[PDB]
């Protein structure tokens, strides 16, 4: 039914049956506490949506909890928030917390909600330990987030000092067609998306067709902290950070576009920890790279095997293109001084990237940038294998024999890559085709009912006076007194 107030909303949701449809009348729902405990059924989900998306706003000291299964939240605009700053925390449930499996949140807008630290959307474990699975977050816009923690957290474990060989279960969630553009916070303040927490956690989540435009929250655009996650067809435009395989081996990044097209900031990028990854058909064209990280497009982490800063080794880097990157195409030992010290302080064995299979990659440069294609201060003959790559425009930087014949460049056929269980993608076929399509635009991801881009950071790299003030206050109270 049609509800026009928080109370009637609460009541109808408490009575709604599988296949039900709850439509929220045009208006503002202030301090709304939407708790959905009932469940829809496969093929008969319960849909809660604005009667007219774009005219329903959830505001104030609000909160949404999707606890049942087979639920759908659609066409809601979250703004003018006021949650208590002393009641919410990073690593806690998000503004919208999904505790049940098979749930979907689509065509919703989150725009500089409030000052309470937390993610905007999270999948959270119930107090008894159950892990949500098969959820989808799509066609949602996340802009001008001025609070700590990621925009989205996909959890399969509770935060703990850790490292008991145990690991979290596979989630099988999907995040697609979303828009992320948020201002830069100091330090490890939470980025765009986090999946899992430690290397023993299994993710098997699909993140595809998302547009990150000036997603500058922190150093990490995406901090993938679980095994077997697949990142496909995502566009990262002028983002001050890198898309990372932070914890967990065997991760996949295929046909993503990393583009930096101005000189305003340093952009990225992918920083890779761990082994057995598949990094293929990605396109890197960065006008400026990140100085603090080593000025590169692809960073391969030096360190101790399977540690907190897992050595990056034994992986496939194929059919990628590094076009006019103003920095190294590939840095083989970024942050090595810090990593060495870290290993020494933890009695770990410091090692450097090796057993890398670099096949059919294109490295090209014709602009007046000064960086050779590669940096490997620990180069050892034969530690890595190079086959079918092409490089021209600048010195390579390392003693490797590579074809300079561009007209003969051809992506390589790969056919021994096992697909990830639960994810319907033919990895061998996708890699073999080479790089397809091009960067995604706003119209290709925006909520069907939304015409204009919310917020101001994406197009101006600036926050309004009111939002800039709140942002400083948030940052200030989180720093030493």
């Amino acid at each position: 039914q049609v509800v026009a107030s928080n109370e009637t909303l609460y009541q109808v949701v408490k009575e709604v049956k599988p296949g039900g449809l709850v439509q929220i009348a045009d208006g503002t729902y202030k301090d709304v506490q939407l708790i959905v405990s009932n469940s829809g059924k496969s093929g008969l989900p319960i849909t809660i949506k604005a009667l007219n998306p774009g005219k329903v706003f959830f505001t104030g000291d609000a909160k949404v909890e999707l606890r049942g299964e087979h639920l759908i939240l659609e066409g809601i605009w979250f703004k003018d928030g006021n949650r208590a700053i002393q009641a919410w925390k990073s690593h806690g449930p998000g503004l919208v917390a999904i505790y049940g499996s098979y749930n979907r949140i689509t065509a919703c807008v989150f725009d500089c909600f409030d000052e309470a630290n937390s993610a905007y959307i999270t999948t959270s474990l119930t107090e008894d330990g159950k892990v949500p699975q098969h959820c989808r977050i799509d066609h949602c816009s996340f802009t001008d987030k001025i609070t700590f923690d990621q925009v989205i957290n996909l959890n399969n474990t509770a935060r703990a000092i850790k490292d008991g060989s145990v690991g979290g279960p596979g989630m099988y969630h999907r995040v697609d067609h979303c828009f992320f553009s948020n201002p830069q916070k100091p330090g490890n303040a939470g980025g765009g998306i986090r999946i899992g927490y430690y290397r023993n956690d299994i993710g098997r989540c699909l993140v595809d067709s998302n547009l990150f435009m000036r997603q500058d929250s922190e150093a990490e655009i995406i901090t993938s902290k679980s095994q077997e996650n697949v990142y496909y067809g995502n566009t990262y435009l002028n983002c001050q950070g890198t898309m990372n395989f932070r914890h967990g081996d065997h991760q996949v990044a295929i046909n993503n576009f990393y583009i930096g097209n101005d000189q305003r900031f340093g952009y990225g990028g992918m920083f890779v920890w761990g082994s057995r990854h598949v990094i293929a058909c990605n396109y890197f064209e960065l006008s400026e790279t990140i100085k603090s990280r080593g000025n590169a497009a692809l960073y391969l982490n030096p360190g101790a095997m399977a540690s907190e800063h897992a050595l990056a080794f034994d992986m496939l880097i194929a059919n990628n293109a590094f076009i006019n990157v103003n920095g190294y195409a590939i840095h083989f030992n970024p942050l090595d001084e810090r990593r060495k010290e870290y290993c020494a302080a933890n009695r770990l064995k410091f090692e450097t990237p090796h057993q890398l299979m670099l096949k059919g990659n294109l490295f090209f440069k014709d602009k007046p940038y000064v960086y050779p294609f590669f940096k490997d201060d620990y180069f050892i003959a034969g530690k890595n294998s190079w086959t079918g790559n092409v490089a021209l425009g600048v010195e390579k930087g390392i003693p490797v024999n590579i074809s300079a014949n561009r007209s003969a460049y051809k992506p390589v056929k790969i056919k021994d890559i096992q697909p990830i269980e639960g994810i319907a993608l033919d990895l061998n076929a996708l890699i073999s085709k080479g790089i397809t399509g091009k960067p995604l635009s706003w119209d290709e991801v925006r909520p069907y009912w939304l015409k204009e881009m919310p917020g101001t950071y994406a197009l101006t790299a600036r926050l309004s006076a009111d939002r800039a003030a709140k942002f400083k206050a948030v940052i200030k109270r989180n720093k030493e007194h």
